[PDB]
């Protein structure tokens, strides 16, 4: 069939009979901090809980890890923990009269020398980066305070200063933020407060990092360093922020178990036309790779006031399920906004939306047409249960996968239907939580044994798919698991009635 | 290859090669009435002059009117004048406000209505029967609005001669998220009945009063692309606007982005998977002229059509170069404006004869992809006419 | 690819590394019958014996009955015994000497038989009928003999187990060339259907007195199998042939050549194509497994099957490498003969337990595809059983 | 669809609807040398008369030449007049008492020694061959009569004289023929006799020449040679006989304009098993190559004295048809058999029946993949016209080329329709005989002008096309021609209706 095939005949007005297959991240704050709030959030959609480590202390994100995991236990549900490290910033210092007015046409000197720190003025300012004059070159931008002051750079003046062309009138005040557009921005990849928060994170038990900035796979390496031999199951999910980022996405994306598109850092970089783009290349090629892909920022901002979103925010939510996203984040409409309930399921709806209206055959078609044949046992195995799955519509895919490696391969030839993962691990269950489709189930194998014939798991994989509505006695699902002598990887595959 | 595999192998920061394809509607008010106004928005890659006569007297759009062809004439451009009508309001197909602005437009050569609130295929024949025998060549874009419009589109656009997605209107009534998928219904069904296809309403609006719009509405204007419409559509932007030749010119630049970013061979392959089997001479002809574009690389396909058909005929088969039509009618040529991948250009009969062995209009086709930089001596064109051809220019 | 690309790249001077797929029937007569004969043509390739019913007693083929089974246990060899009948003469299904032939075949523990002159679906339930309760397993293979039965040939593949293409007989009634496509028809329908199909009659003719045949006659063998047969008969030139050995040895190696000469996945695909969505269990993990041995590059395929049906399957799918079937039946080794690709393997569940792990039928398929060559430590096996799997040897 | 969805629809009891697109060779002799008898193998279906200069004189054939252009132009028939070289043979000497008797497990002495050429024995005797202590070595064979005497070399004994081993009993009588299987036979392209042969053929203005046993490219720039400057367009067709030609077949069919599959030849040094697929790659690469492909030899054999062939003999015929030959070939049967004209009938309705039951337009598929992209304009205009012809279901397929360049272009693409030829040469349509699908018809251009627009050609063509029965108004044409500016290929098509 076709994507376009598929289009023309959609009736939008017929229920949706989907489940929902991708997963909704929500940044935590004061509006959903308490464990009644929580439970909100898991009963409207929430896979992930987000801590944005840019704002609070510790204690605060202690009160958040342990309302999370009351809420969760009391559900019954696994819910991925996210630590969203601050990341290196480049700050302007103070200005005389606490801000500047600045007029296009005018000329500003920027200094990255610290003895004018704290006395900026309209001629002159303090701006943190040491390789100013290094990294930036007659010709270059300086985007400050969200990217809305336009500083183009005439000259440089001396090693600590250059001269800059003000592009656009703006009022600047204390310490706003700078981006330096097209630029390779000499800052580590975790700066000294990020170690201490991630030393945090590893002893608190966290699922995932979502490490900010990521601008090359070096980068990605320091990351795993500072988690450590402790932290080393630990995912790492590399926000994409610049140009740089999008430029080494190839080496980043190996290095990294997943890559979050960060829209609003990008569009500040970017020019908007290109954002939307390079959120697609972004994804498709996490979706080959065969790893998540999670789509931020700038989502249905206005419902963080506003009972109702726009329809043109709604159809960047569906896009970013169309490009192929397995996840869409909430930042503020959950951490601070009036709505936090209602925007999850709203956005849960969306998903279903685009979900229903997207031709899932034409996915898996591509992704199986760019591998090469011969094909590694593995992928054989996986892409054929994916297959058999549309050959005789089953209606569940069930993997028995204890990292969950196995059920991120399924995921990728994007079956129509939802994958039940049976792992042996808690942490399995969380971490598949950004997975389009997947639903974990844990196998307590200290309790009820090694289950060395499998019949344990598949029958608790059948059991999780009957309680979650997926399967009925007489369906059919698809079963793939190791044999007694492969270790890894399942190399066997049943087609199975439910009974 | 598979959008899949395209969208792997691009890189953002690579300069586009690609020609614009799709085509942009501007609505005309006091930011854009006067004669310069309109030579900028030409310039910034306006194609349609929409007049919202849901506002102002016929004297009013009059001076548009007069305005737009002195400005089309001096920048040497076929520009569509589009009138959009009122519609009734709280239902028959046409009040009576609009028998009257239809009975005015017929009167000063519009190219094209759009006709408000259409909900079923019998409303889209009274606005025909309104524009009447003098009226008969004036193109019908039905907008639709409501539920109703939806569930009846088969039968809209079967009697229609395209149609208008008209976004904020459809809000009203149904969710957002439904609004969405509508979208996408809406246009897949024109791409495949060969029928133009507009976007409107919610496309810049925050560019009225800013100097730049969010990233949703640029993201929502690219999605109208990728869902495959020939035009987007520009309302208060333009009309009222601060900025109306920049909000042009970045409209223009999102389409062109969009379109490098889209996989072309497969909106190609999944329209021609369509056809039915035996194909008409007409079908065939146009879709193996584009299968040979995709053959041979070719770098502009030359249609020789008088009355801008088979242009949107090839224009279905969505080739992956300019389609340059020739035609012996200007308003062929301001016609062609909503369609997409289309450039028109005049043979004028009168001047050069009546070119029976239709070598004089192929070698205006020729020099048209020349002079706007699609071909160079030594590229190959492919022809259609009444017959294809594939030809090295020189 | 494509048979086409297959032929332009194939060279006949290179050595074949294939494993011969297809099987070969040998009429058994006084050439053969000793003990020593029959030793020679299990040597030399063959896989079932043939009984004409139409000459000799019960007694005379009791005594081939007897030293196929003295010559098949000394080699180690399973081998198929089938009984031909006289079939009615001048109509009844069955004649009176039938009944008497097939209570006699029945009694003496048959494989299949070869119904004569089967015109209609009717027809094979009175032979069906007629081996009862007690010959219920027993395979019928319909000969298609006439007009009538290429006619009817849909029911008959239906209620039968196969079928045999009786080229001469057939070519009494129907000219020759309507002889060659009915071959192409009746050996197609049954690769769709699944079901085993035989080749008989002018094989290699000239060979019963000559000790080489003609082109045409190796042409017309080399043929059957292209059209797709799982099997090749010889009559005479074993019966009461000069050289039977080599003519047996003769056949094989050109079935060999023709099979080395086939694009084998053009077949896989073919027969996939036309599975109906959505498939049963049964047919979907066949075809599955034999695309997972193209997938993989697998070397064999195994599978576990006690009554055949699922290596009967799988072969219809047509994969390029051997298909080991482990049975606990000596009977499925038998009757799986006339199946193409399939060496049967026998599990004996008395001696070494019922094996609900399936583990040791596994690794008995797999020592079986080693002792034969076919694969070695490393190479990737593809293995179904009641559920698939993809595991390296070692 | 596939070839194998085809045959299980096939009902072999329907009329056969299609027009035969194979064509006919016919060897011309005693049976048949008459104006009459001419006639009659005209009206029964042969396409090509093939004169066989391994006997007669060149007046016996100047009389085959006369008689068949009266027959042709009283039928108003174009017939290619095939020459067919008796080329370069290797036979033995002489034998006291006429022959030998030659037993299993003898060793006998062959001699290339001149000496012995009238007194051979069973111990000794004469090969004709200088070069046989060189060509043949300890372990090869040396086939004589017919290759049904099998000699083994056992050693050289002197430069003139190997010493070999008798495979099998036989009765050897003076010079008989020989065959070296898997040898360099260093052998010339053209004997002595083929250049007069060849020079004859020139002035009588043959169409084509099939060139005996061709090894290697080099031998058919000899035969290019030998036709020379006045013979440039008579075409060659280079039979393959031995394993050296199978060998080099690709640098052959480069250099020829067709081939001939010599399957009697063939059988002589290969086994025939070797021969059946040899004959489907050495078709194969024809097709693929877009040049003629002639099946000759062992035909319908029996029906040289019987009314009717074994039913082993028919589907050899079909299965040249189905492996893609253009041409089948009859020698015997029709030079000097009993049922001439029914032998052609018969092998027409062989060639329709086949034709009927091929899957056409999986040939068409096949070819069309093997090309690259981008494709020069030439063949994207002729693949595009084949398609057109299916996708609207069009009647013939009308080509205007001169040379007949463009209509081995179409006919490689295989339409299920006639291709017409219009040409405004009568060399060309005889030459278009080998070529399936195709009637040429013949555009006076003398006498009605150069046709600059192509319309009277167009008409010419569509009335050939009604004339046959291919099409009646209403019916589509597709028609291929050149423009206004492109000479050496048609780069222009037109879909039209009849009327
Ligand atoms: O939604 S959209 O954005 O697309 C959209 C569509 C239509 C729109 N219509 N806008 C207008 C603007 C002016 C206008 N009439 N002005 C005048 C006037 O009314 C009178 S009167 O005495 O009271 O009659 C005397 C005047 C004397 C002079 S002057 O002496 O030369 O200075 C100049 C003008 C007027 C009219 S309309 O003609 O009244 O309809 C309509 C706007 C937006
Ligand atoms: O078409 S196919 O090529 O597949 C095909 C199918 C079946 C075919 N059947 N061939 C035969 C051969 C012999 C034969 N009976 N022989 C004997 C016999 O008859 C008598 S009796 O007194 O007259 O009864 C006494 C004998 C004493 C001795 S001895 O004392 O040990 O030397 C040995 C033999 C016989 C028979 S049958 O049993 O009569 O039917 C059938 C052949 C070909
Ligand atoms: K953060
Ligand atoms: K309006
Ligand atoms: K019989
Ligand atoms: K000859």
């Amino acid at each position: 069939m076709s994507q376009l095939a598929h289009n023309v005949n959609l009736s939008i007005f017929e229920p949706i009979s989907h489940h929902r297959a991708n997963r909704i991240v929500c940044t935590i704050g004061p509006s959903t901090q308490s464990v009644e709030a929580l439970k909100g959030l898991i009963r409207s959609g929430m896979s992930v809980a987000r801590m944005n480590f840019s704002h609070g202390s510790h204690e605060y994100h202690q009160t958040t890890i342990n309302n999370l995991r009351a809420a969760a236990t009391e559900l019954g549900a696994h819910i991925g923990l996210a630590l969203d490290t601050k990341g290196p910033e480049i700050r302007t210092g103070l200005f005389k009269d606490g801000g500047i007015a600045l007029a296009p046409g005018d000329t500003v000197l920027v200094t990255s020398d610290p003895a004018f720190e704290k006395i900026g003025t309209k001629e002159k300012f303090y701006i943190e980066y040491p390789r100013l004059s290094i990294t930036v070159r007659p010709g270059g931008f300086i985007y400050i305070d969200d990217g809305v002051l336009s500083l183009k750079v005439l000259s440089k003046e001396d090693e600590y200063t250059l001269k800059c062309y003000v592009n656009n009138a703006h009022f600047l005040t204390d310490r706003k933020g700078c981006n330096l557009p097209g630029c390779e921005v000499d800052l580590p990849a975790v700066s000294e407060k990020d170690r201490e928060d991630l030393k945090f994170g590893v002893e608190q038990g966290i699922d995932m990092v979502f490490a900010s900035f990521i601008r090359t796979a070096e980068q990605v390496q320091e990351v795993r360093e500072a988690l450590g031999e402790k932290g080393k199951d630990i995912l790492i999910i590399s926000k994409i922020e610049n140009h740089q980022g999008v430029q080494n996405i190839d080496g980043i994306i190996e290095a990294s178990d997943g890559i979050m598109v960060a829209r609003g850092d990008l569009g500040v970089e970017i020019p908007a036309e290109k954002v939307v783009v390079a959120q697609m290349i972004l994804i498709s090629k996490c979706n080959v790779a065969g790893k998540p892909v999670i789509c931020a920022t700038q989502m249905l901002e206005s419902m963080t006031t506003n009972p109702r979103p726009t329809r043109a925010e709604v159809s960047d939510v569906a896009n970013a399920v169309f490009n192929g996203a397995d996840c869409v984040m909430l930042s503020g409409e959950t951490a601070k906004g009036k709505y936090p309930n209602e925007v999850v399921q709203y956005m849960a709806r969306i998903c279903l939306e685009a979900q229903s209206a997207t031709n899932q055959a034409v996915m898996f078609n591509s992704i199986k047409k760019m591998q090469k044949l011969p094909m590694s046992p593995e992928e054989a195995v996986c892409s054929s249960a994916v297959n058999s799955v549309y050959e005789v519509r089953a209606k569940a895919l069930l993997v028995l996968s204890n990292s969950g490696r196995s059920a991120r391969l399924a995921s990728k030839y994007r079956p129509d239907c939802p994958i039940i993962c049976a792992t042996t691990r808690m942490r399995t269950c969380r971490q598949l939580t950004i997975t389009r489709s997947v639903d974990a189930v844990f196998y307590d194998a200290e309790r009820y044994g090694e289950d060395e014939n499998k019949e344990k798991r598949v029958q608790l994989g059948v059991d999780c798919a009957k309680k979650k509505g997926y399967v009925v006695p007489g369906d059919l699902m698809v079963v793939v698991h190791a044999d007694h002598k492969v270790k890894g990887y399942p190399n066997q595959t049943r087609i199975i009635y439910v009974s």
